[PDB]
């Protein structure tokens, strides 16, 4: 069964494996006097794993380093982070001092920047209009216009027919929207249309917090983004 916030103390990481190959990472923090999950990937490429976004910090980044090296005994070579806070950007220096070559689309580069928080080393080109994918190591990184964020990617695995959203999609048990200070509610349900048409194969699906599911997170999603906004 998929862990959930009480179950994992801050600073300890589990992984979950949603396929061959494919792990989410799940970790705790404190933000704003409460507790939050957190959610991450883990894809393998040869003898070596791509890691997309932090664990949410520092202390939480390096127990994951370990928790992987544990479990899977592969090197994490890159990190993609899905856009510029501080769950998927937090942890990124931790990253760096070891070894991993630290990936994000430029907008997620220079927001990041102005947030103050930290700053993968590289640009993904490739993806700064709606309907943009390309390929790097075993996935596309698809951006689907405005959603969470001006900058949300996610992430298909075809290898496993598994589709990762970040705080793009909303876990199913969710009633109500998340950080909205960045996010643009009108083209938010939009944006989940094109990954609708782009993976309508997905077999997985994986929230930015919480449980996976299918491809009825998406219009879980959009449901939820309507009230928000009707209201
Ligand atoms: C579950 C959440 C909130 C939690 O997830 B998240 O990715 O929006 C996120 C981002 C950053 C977070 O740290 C900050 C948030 C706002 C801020 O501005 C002052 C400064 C730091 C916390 C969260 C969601 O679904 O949006
Ligand atoms: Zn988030």
């Amino acid at each position: 069964a998929y862990p959930t916030v009480s179950e994992i103390p801050v600073g300890e990481v589990r992984l979950y494996q949603i396929a061959d190959g494919v792990w989410s990472h799940i970790a705790t923090q404190s933000f704003d006097g409460a507790v939050y999950p957190s959610n991450g990937l883990i894809v393998r490429d040869g003898d070596e794993l791509l890691l997309i976004d932090t664990a949410w910090g520092a202390k939480n980044t390096a127990a994951l380093l370990a928790e992987i090296e544990k479990q899977i005994g592969l090197p994490v070579t890159r990190a993609v982070s899905t856009h510029f806070h501080d769950d998927r950007v937090g942890g990124v220096d931790v990253l760096r001092a070891a070894g991993v070559a630290t990936y994000a689309s430029p907008s997620t580069r220079r927001l990041a920047e102005v947030e103050g928080n930290e700053i993968p080393t590289h640009s993904l080109e490739g993806l700064s209009s709606s309907g943009d994918a390309v390929r790097f190591g075993p996935v596309e990184l698809f951006y689907p216009g405005a959603a969470h964020s001006t900058d949300n990617l996610v992430v298909y695995v075809p290898s496993a027919s598994v589709l990762y959203g970040g705080c793009a999609i909303y876990e199913l048990s969710r009633t109500s929207a998340g950080n909205v200070a960045d996010a643009d509610l009108a083209e938010w349900p939009t944006s989940i249309e094109r990954i609708q048409q782009h993976y309508p194969e997905a077999q997985f699906v994986i929230p930015g917090h919480g449980l996976p599911g299918g491809l009825d997170l998406l219009k879980h999603t959009t449901n939820v983004v309507k009230a928000h906004t009707n209201a």
